[PDB]
């Protein structure tokens, strides 16, 4: 990455959640990942390459989205296997995909280790988020950041992503140079709403206590 005249570079991506997290309509959103759709048979598993241009240059994100094994139950090793990059999504409004996610990044650990994890709410576009900032404590509890996103709306699409590129590269100052051609959100998302979503998150950041809640 540092050095140059490198073949370009191109980092697994393991995507994790519950059917209804909206995490395959976050690939959908990724035109490019749309356009050089494959698919790998063995694995069971879709193959979209992912393309966010860099202040480094062009970083491809090989997403490996299961073909519905979410819904039929726990991933088989080989889809975690090579996880270069992770990110587990949780419906905002359903806990019980919340205390999913839990499982989903233990069975993802015990594949892989010294990895990068995103842990992502989704579905924020849903005014009734049940699952809260004060909720919000085992993103804590593994010291893996939270980010929030929609995709339904296409909220917040490029963040986990560049995040993601950042921790890889142990870049902090990391920027997206330029935006990959995105499909159009199924909604718009309510700038007062998403305003108000940010400072309260920011305002249960700054709260003093160890954590978001005294859960233990």
């Amino acid at each position: 990455m540092a050095a140059q005249g490198e073949p370009q570079v191109q980092f697994k991506l393991v995507l994790v959640g519950d059917g209804g997290t909206g995490k395959t309509t976050f690939v959908k959103r990724h035109l490019t990942g749309e356009f050089e759709k494959k698919y790998v048979a063995t694995l069971g598993v879709e193959v979209h390459p992912l393309v966010f241009h860099t202040n480094r240059g062009p970083i491809k994100f090989n997403v490996w989205d299961t073909a519905g094994q979410e819904k039929f139950g726990g991933l088989r090793d080989g889809y975690y296997i090579q996880a270069q990059c992770a990110i587990i999504m949780f419906d905002v409004t359903s806990r019980v995909t919340y205390k999913n996610v839990p499982n989903w990044h233990r069975d993802l650990v015990r594949v892989c280790e010294n990895i990068p994890i995103v842990l992502c709410g989704n579905k924020v576009d849903i005014k009734d988020r049940k699952v809260k900032a004060k909720s919000i404590v085992f993103h804590r509890k593994k010291n893996l950041q939270y980010y929030d996103i929609s995709a339904k709306s296409n909220y917040n699409f490029e963040k986990p992503f560049l995040w993601l590129a950042r921790k890889l590269i142990g870049d902090p100052n990391l920027e997206f140079v330029a935006m990959p051609a995105l499909a159009p959100p199924e909604v718009v998302m309510d700038p007062a709403l998403a305003a108000q979503y940010e400072h309260d998150l920011e305002v249960a950041q700054t709260t003093a206590l160890p954590d978001e809640d005294d859960d233990l």
